[PDB]
């Protein structure tokens, strides 16, 4: 087989330096060999190099070479898939409009290298925040491209929550099923617990029907809320290990398809005559799997109470509004 | 079956941070679940707390549980192997002979904590440096374990050198064989290329029928020897991610055994019969392979020349000597109380 050419943005960074060994270690595209690209900007050359070096001293058998670049055509040239995990921060005095807007401009230009230089099959996983709005907008900026190359990764979201709702109902993770995450991040994020079940001494039940109201509607989605904040206070860093277990678990499932039974959360592309009643246009976390042809679809089946219609038009709402912000922006610069 | 009971050291740094995501993933167990015992000190708990919540958000299935502790015995109790990665760093103005003298102390206790409260069957990896020598104290002072428990990590040495023959070579890394990092680390540690062979093209050859003379016993060494240093140079910090996969490697393969032909590179306790004329006594990184009840053996048939012989003694001398200083280390703290 020819090795699969793998492209991680952001390279250099905490999560770049985790995804590219654990990458390249054999784990995502099995037997397979991977040939990395490694894109970041001219500041970070040296860590870049320092990456190289420590991937060189792995002697991995799954590593067929890298390119290691701040040269987009090198980074993006007949890639297989990408992990877009570079962004622009949030400058001091900034508000989530500058976030938007300053970011449009970057996935823009990264929807058109992907277009002009990556394979037609290039499966894009939008990663850098804002990431809903960022995959949209390379995506509407990739001519050649469809919606199929792009998804954004809310995977992370949705094992905070298996682990949360596991832990206070004192069982395992395996024994908690169907949490979903839709929607939007940030504020108007869908973390659904009324779908979910648990098991525990021979009996399946609803989260919903055994933990406190209270909690469910309150306290839950403010320790999810928080989660990344509370991390960053102790670690004097951001989350890494835990986005790219993620981002691999996310891009794997699309290379190869989900296991029988399984629901993960992801942003897709909205499809036309989904059956949540969501508008297309935007790129929306929905309760996915993927069958054995790479091709990711929704889950039908699951219920919409009135709590659940309300949370899922505000952040449809809240889609439309980030995209108008992004395109509006990207206007005004032409 | 029960969960693995896994012990990291320093588990705070980046190395504990890697290793406990990789190990929690399943790839060092396989099916079997792991119950993580991260140890660090009191100033290093908030990360290590950290830590533990992004293995939270995992929801790894095979993570039994973990904990993030302070103390020995809720480290050690009951533990199946050992990373041990915390080592006291050298301080400024010392030499290796205090870097030696100050670990002393803290793989003399570790051995007391591990007879004292692992299983019999632990296998411990020391990884934290000066590794042959913390290994072979942390030994001694070990009383209910025996040499079989004990081994140093030599496989990120290894690891480095076959990048590097391959890449000289213009080959893959598969295609070259036998490469093998022998005795002690530090400015002693022999990366020998007289028994590798490589395949190009089918056809077989050793590698020093085919590189420079200058190029195997003078170039090659200095890069491997200054390598941890240029990543140091690069990356503001020590290697982590590189080390951390040679452990998982070393450690994998004394679980459950090595591949057929699989030459590793480990550091044991010198076994008595052993085929290359080195004394009982320390720790010597060896060319081994594993049997599929985790013993390990030294791999029989290599060629000592008249180069290597000179290498493995001088090796051989230096670790004895190491091991001198600990122990005259130790007994002068003894005598002082």
């Amino acid at each position: 087989s020819e090795a699969a050419h793998v492209l991680i943005t952001g390279a250099a960074g905490q999560i770049g330096y985790i995804l590219s060994h654990w990458i390249a270690s054999g784990e995502l595209y099995g037997d397979r060999q991977v040939y990395l690209h490694l894109l970041d900007i001219p500041p970070a050359m040296n860590r870049l190099t320092a990456l190289t070096m420590e991937l060189e001293d792995c002697a991995f058998p799954h590593l067929a070479g890298f390119v290691a670049t701040t040269d987009p055509k090198a980074a993006f040239k007949d890639i297989d898939c990408a992990f877009l995990v570079a962004s622009m921060p949030l400058k001091p005095g900034q508000v989530r409009a500058d976030l938007i807007s300053s970011n449009s401009v970057i996935f823009k230009n990264t929807g058109e290298y992907l277009s002009k230089w990556a394979k037609p099959s290039v499966k894009v996983l939008v990663i850098g925040n804002p990431d809903n709005t960022n995959c949209e907008i390379a995506m509407l900026h990739a001519k050649n491209l469809k919606p199929e190359n792009f998804s954004s990764l809310s995977m992370l979201d949705q094992n905070r929550a298996y682990y949360e709702v596991a832990s206070k109902l004192g069982v395992d993770v395996k024994d908690v099923h169907d949490i979903i995450v839709w929607g939007n991040h940030g504020e108007s994020m869908v973390a659904d617990l009324t779908q979910a079940t648990f098991t525990k001494e021979g009996k399946t039940q609803k989260v919903v029907d055994v933990l406190d109201h209270d909690y469910v509607f309150d306290t839950f989605f403010k320790k999810i809320g928080h989660r990344a904040w509370d991390i960053l206070e102790h670690r004097g860093f951001t989350s890494a290990a835990s986005p790219t277990k993620a981002a691999i678990q996310h891009m794997k499932a699309w290379l190869f398809g989900t296991a029988p039974g399984e629901v993960l959360s992801m942003g897709i592309p909205v499809p036309e005559g989904n059956p949540y009643g969501i508008k297309p246009g935007v790129v929306f976390s929905f309760p996915c799997n993927v069958d054995k042809e790479g091709k990711i679809h929704v889950v039908e089946g699951f219920k919409v109470n009135d709590w659940l219609r309300e949370k899922l038009d505000f952040t449809e709402k809240d889609l439309f509004h980030e995209k108008e912000i992004a395109l509006n922006h990207l206007a005004q610069l032409e």
